[PDB]
């Protein structure tokens, strides 16, 4: 019936037992006298010199007593004040080589940080504002900032950093959410987030605990104050060793209220990020009085940053759909969308998509099928996430009815590649590295990091494990490059032009009377090493595709979808592009390396009045008026509406010489992508539901390209020492432009837009292909798993 001995005990206790805990009060199951005993304030945080050596008062919040670091609870400050020992900060960075642990210490502890709503570039106040942080940042490992994952709230982000999951796998999916087979809402104010069925996958803190590492409550109750918070972790950290936790986490709710308060520029973020800071400092003189400051990792982390968002700036449903009070809407920084009541028979969700598509000339937001949000985002495959989306731009807000100086100045939500969205990352400790700056990275990827930190094996996750071995000064996994699967055929030239049937035309018979003198016409040759410059992407799952080389480009010919898997070509600084000429404007060649049974017919596409065609390797970029010949092989073709053909001329016919013009040449690898069922993985045969018209042509969902070049751009694509550059798109292959407001303008006005919207990584199109990338290349292989994380931002 007592919290007496029992204040934030570790010890499990059940229903309906009052209890002592870090969660009671969120519970509201705390005993009688937790308030009292738990939550003591007196005499404030930080011993003074008159207080030194005192006996005991149990009623103060912390102790200056010469037992207290028996008993767990010095105040941080206790050594500083009473021992003639400096402040953590006022030392001088010392290098860690080796975690330097007490007796007992089985393994360095991690604690994790987590400060809510702490924007990268707050980093900038610096020492004078935030100097214990800027101390952690400067001597230990740190990012120029850390991508959040969309929606870029609260509940998604630190349950993905728990996890390696994007919220459409670990379900959390919004701060609130409702399941229609639960038929139930969570919110991030209530009990029912409280039930286990909302949370799936597997966080770091069940990880431990199934592997023999003890964990430490990672929650507190709101009603804590951060500085008893810490005192607590220091109190848990002072247990023995068969009690004592490996894995701690501290959580702020600041800065995120005052930035909703005041803005992200506000002067008013100065005294919040001071008072962070004071709490950084509390735990880092708290661990240096327990001789743990070179023993523990620390890590300070964000959930996301904030935007400048005022109620001035809303647009509301009301003002484009005639029939609001049938919808309901998530509001606020992005929009979902679904039916009042499952009863109603008036609600046509293409209706209400249409209602709000390029209505308004300055429209701050654009409506989406979850399927036909980038890729990127990850954000449909899961029941809680509504057909309807709206992506909202940074600044704005979207609300139902205009009903819903302001109350607020900041909020955050958006694209988690808008600059404002971007948070920190710093680790400080043994096992990370030294006086370190590594490139942004994903939040994703740190559950992996943590596991690697703490010696556990992780869970199946969204991270790339071995992206991050950078991060680390001793690293216990080591990636492996995965093996091919299927083996490639590489057919020759076998078949006469007479057995082929495919409707196909190129009245005139334009043709190179030539390649009927030329023996080693597509021969290997110097193909794969001008065009494949970081190797044959590796297929890694069964199938049956051809080797085809070119004079210009090489390719990964499936013989079951009857098209390229992945095409390969460089293109010079200095390469000229060049127009189809007349008589080849609607010339489809046969392949005589492939059979007739094994390619596309043009006989389907003129049956099919909605379905066009383009080609992977542009004859555009052709090399010669000879080699322009092998862009019309049939093997080249892929099935393109001709909305989108608008989009993919411009990219083949302007953008890639431009690209080549600007990173001294580049390369680039581009193909289809079939994800039906919007799971981010490349479908099955059985997945494709859409198919050109009488054939067996499949539709892709999407066309990706992969544009690399040298980082050094004084070197050439073909010619680069040293690391590598990489962007990449996965454009959405749609039989309209609806997405693109400006589309009846020239498309030098917004195909570009569309195609930075739909930006990707490497990695994103290895999930949607099935294929590995950067396999033959100077470069160690977590250096190449970096690279396929990279995100171009295009901000
Ligand atoms: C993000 O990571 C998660 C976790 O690894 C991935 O989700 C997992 O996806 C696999 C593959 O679809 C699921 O397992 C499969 O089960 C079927 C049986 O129906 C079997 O045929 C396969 O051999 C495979 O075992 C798995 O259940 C699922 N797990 C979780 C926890 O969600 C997800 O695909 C990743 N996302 C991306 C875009 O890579
Ligand atoms: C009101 C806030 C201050 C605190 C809210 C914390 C809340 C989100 C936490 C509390 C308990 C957590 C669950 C508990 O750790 C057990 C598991 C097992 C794990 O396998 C899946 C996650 C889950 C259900 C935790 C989710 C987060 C919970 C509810
Ligand atoms: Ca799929
Ligand atoms: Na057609
Ligand atoms: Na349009
Ligand atoms: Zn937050
Ligand atoms: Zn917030």
């Amino acid at each position: 019936g007592s919290c007496k001995g029992r204040c934030f005990e570790l010890q499990e206790v059940g229903p309906p037992d009052c209890r002592c805990d870090n969660l009671c009060k969120s519970y509201s199951s705390c005993c009688h006298d937790f308030d009292e005993l738990c939550l003591k304030t007196a005499r404030g945080w930080e011993c003074t010199k008159d207080r030194c050596g005192e006996v005991r008062n149990e009623e103060n919040a912390c102790h200056c007593s010469e037992d207290c670091l028996s008993r767990g609870d010095c105040c941080t400050n206790y050594q500083v004040v009473c021992k003639g020992e400096s402040h953590w900060v006022d030392d001088d960075c010392e290098e860690i080589k080796v975690p330097e642990c007490p007796a007992g210490f089985v393994r360095p502890p991690l604690i994790i940080f987590s400060v809510d709503g702490f924007r990268a570039s707050y980093m900038k106040k610096g020492s004078k504002v935030m100097p214990n942080i800027e101390k952690l940042r400067s001597c230990g490992t740190h990012a120029p900032y850390m991508r959040p994952v969309y929606p870029t709230k609260t509940f998604p982000n630190l349950y993905t950093l728990a996890t390696g999951l994007y919220p459409e796998s670990h379900g959390i999916v919004g701060n609130s959410m409702y399941d229609p087979v639960f038929d139930a809402s969570f919110h991030l104010r209530g009990r029912e987030k409280f039930n286990h069925r909302w949370w799936g996958g597997q966080p770091l803190w069940i990880t431990a605990t199934k592997q023999g590492v003890r964990a430490g409550t990672f929650f507190w109750s709101v009603s804590i104050p951060h500085e008893r918070r810490i005192l607590t972790i220091l109190q848990w950290l002072s247990l023995p060793d068969n009690e004592r936790p490996s894995v701690y986490a501290f959580y702020s709710e600041q800065p995120d209220f005052s930035g909703h308060k005041y803005g992200p520029f506000g002067p008013e973020m100065t005294n919040p990020l001071r008072e962070i800071d004071k709490t950084v400092g509390q735990l880092m003189d708290g661990l240096k009085q327990l001789r743990l400051h070179r023993c523990v990792n620390v890590i300070f982390v964000g959930d996301h940053g904030m935007e400048d968002v005022t109620c001035d700036r809303t647009e509301f449903l009301s003002n484009y759909l005639t029939n609001v009070d049938d919808i309901t809407l998530v509001p606020g920084t992005l929009g979902r969308i679904r039916a009042k009541s499952i009863n109603n028979s008036k609600y046509d969700p293409k209706t209400i998509i249409a209602a709000l598509t390029c209505k308004k000339p300055d429209q701050h937001f654009k409506p989406y099928m979850k399927q036909h949000l980038p890729k990127r985002l990850h954000y449909a495959n899961n029941r809680r996430i509504e057909d309807i989306h709206l992506l909202v731009d940074r600044r704005w807000h979207v609300a139902r009815k205009p009903l819903d100086k302001c109350f607020f100045q900041g909020d955050h939500g958006f694209d988690n590649k808008v600059n404002s969205m971007q948070t920190v990352f710093v680790g400080y400790g043994p096992t990370f590295k030294y006086r370190t700056k590594v490139p942004p990275f994903e939040n994703i990827e740190l559950y992996n990091v943590m596991c690697d930190l703490l010696g556990l094996k992780p869970a199946p996750n969204n991270g790339t494990h071995g992206s991050l071995n950078h991060l680390l000064r001793t690293n216990t996994f080591r990636p492996t490059m995965p093996d091919e699967v299927s083996r490639p055929n590489y057919p020759g030239i076998m078949y006469l032009q007479s057995e082929f049937d495919l409707g196909c035309t190129c009245k005139v018979e334009p043709k190179n009377k030539l390649e009927e003198f030329n023996k080693r016409l597509h021969t290997k040759g110097s193909t794969k090493e001008r065009h494949l410059l970081y190797g044959r992407p590796a297929v890694l799952y069964r199938t049956s595709y051809d080797i085809l080389y070119h004079t210009d480009f090489e390719s990964g010919y499936s013989e079951i979808f009857l098209m390229p898997l992945w095409t390969s070509y460089t293109i010079s600084k200095q390469a000229e592009v060049s127009s189809i000429p007349e008589h080849l404007t609607n010339c489809v060649r046969p392949d005589v390396r492939v059979s007739p049974g094994f390619s596309q017919n043009c006989l389907a596409y003129k049956n099919d009045k909605q379905m066009s065609y383009g080609f992977l390797f542009p004859p555009y970029l052709s090399s010669s008026p000879e080699a322009k010949y092998d862009a019309f092989l049939v093997t080249n073709m892929v099935p393109m509406y001709p909305a989108f053909k608008r989009v993919w001329a411009y990219f083949q016919r302007v953008l890639v010489k431009k690209y080549a013009s600007e990173r001294n040449g580049v390369n680039v690898i581009s193909g289809p992508i079939f994800d039906y069922n919007y799971d981010g993985l490349r479908d099955t045969e059985d997945e494709i539901k859409q198919y050109v018209e009488g054939s067996s042509i499949p539709v892709p969902t999407h066309y990706y390209s992969i544009i690399t070049s040298c980082l050094d751009f004084t070197q050439p694509a073909d010619k680069c020492d040293g690391p590598l550059s990489v962007s990449s798109f996965i454009l959405p292959h749609r039989p309209d432009n609806d997405e693109s407001c400006a589309s009846s303008e020239d498309e030098s006005k917004w195909v570009e837009e569309l195609m930075k919207m739909h930006t990707a990584r490497v990695r994103d199109i290895e999930h949607l292909t099935g294929l590995d990338f950067y396999r033959k290349t100077s470069r160690s292989y977590s250096e190449i798993l970096t690279l396929k994380t990279y995100l171009h931002t295009y901000e």
